[PDB]
């Protein structure tokens, strides 16, 4: 007596599988009544998806519902996850199991299969341009020269800008192609490049330089921001 | 005069679901050589996503954490750019902002302009009634012969209606105890469960080295089914 899962695989968000679970060395009951589904993510506890119960009332956690679909097929013996629309939060092992049906004070899972792997993922980066920005943040006083690094992990020649975002509002362009000022920003900010590492100077902070700043490549697409770095008051 | 961008079409969606976000330009003609929107998002106190730009050719440019879902577009004659979203995931939850960009490889390409951005929140609308499980210690180390002691508190009554299971690492899940105190076939009797309202606790007597796992309690009152957070059982 046993389940046997398949199905899991790589795909990307937006994606779908079907999970199978062939019951072997039993008859599934009434329509599959019990058969369960709950999945294990990476180094995390279990989580309940959906299980087959009576009077043709599917049960399902509200972190799938709308998504997936239980059922099964008695004549095949086979009981099925159907997921559609699948996101990165999905990523686990996934596993069915047989819900004790014989007795009301009774459901716990039984039989549980070995797992399918689901991994659902837009890739691990590849070839993107990584813009690093250091430091991540910073405490300074008016008045105060402010250095934000930023380095690029290939070549991006000169195609590099910086933006500046405030609290509760949209980000504005400072510099860009490395040196250029925009329209109306102040002097004393100013970009330069040594090696792969692009600067934003700010001479003198001033009471509203306060905010988070970010780089920006432009080499290639896809275009890449750097993490951002916070200036803050001390 | 001065360009304007005003995004619109955000609000709250299932995950699964869709959503259309519109971004109505002023001030300059989404006709013209060199022109771009562009698309970028942030999520809550995080950092900026590029996501997709209008570009000359026929194929755009995406992101590929958006490809496949998400499609830019623009009508011209609303002088209105658009970013279709499909198959949404609670990790879209974001603002989302447009921004002027160029549309060809310019060496001064930059993003300029950006509107106010508009707030899209993908959540299932559901759980304030879920039972959770609280479990204690979330590790122990003991050794053979012991006797150690897990608990699982139920944020409200749910009778006796509580199992516990053990997972082996690389293993599946294991039930040993259902209904409370019942032992599951196979599960000797050196195991046990009781409760006391709704504080349940799960006692192995005389430890083994076989039972290195994590333990899980797990209720069945109510629908959604719900797990304590394991225990794990090292012994030394």
């Amino acid at each position: 007596v046993q389940l046997v899962e398949s199905g899991g695989g790589l795909v990307q968000p937006g994606g779908s599988l079907r999970l199978s679970c062939a019951a072997s060395g039993f008859s599934l009951s009434t329509s599959g009544i019990g058969v369960t589904w709950v999945r294990q993510a990476p180094g995390k506890g279990l989580e309940w998806l959906a299980t087959i119960w009576w009077d043709d009332d599917n049960r399902y956690a509200d972190s799938v519902k709308g998504r997936f679909t239980i059922s099964a097929d008695t004549s095949k013996n086979t009981a099925y996850l159907q997921m559609n629309s699948l996101c990165a939060e999905d990523t686990a092992v996934y596993y069915c199991a047989q819900s004790a049906i014989t007795s009301v004070t009774d459901s716990a899972m039984d039989h549980w299969g070995q797992g399918t792997l689901v991994t659902v993922s837009s890739g691990g980066g590849g070839s993107d341009i990584q813009m690093t920005q250091s430091p991540s943040s910073l405490s300074a006083s008016v008045g105060d020269r402010v250095t934000i690094t930023c380095r690029a992990s290939q070549d991006i020649s000169s195609y590099l800008n910086w933006y500046q975002q405030k609290p509760g509002k949209a980000p504005k362009l400072l510099i860009y192609y490395t040196s250029s000022l925009h329209s109306g920003v102040p002097s004393r900010f100013s970009g330069s490049r040594s090696g792969t590492d692009f600067t934003l100077t700010i001479s003198s902070l001033q009471p509203e330089d306060f905010a988070t700043y970010y780089c920006q490549q432009y080499s290639k697409f896809p275009w890449t921001f750097g993490q951002g770095t916070k200036v803050e008051i001390k």
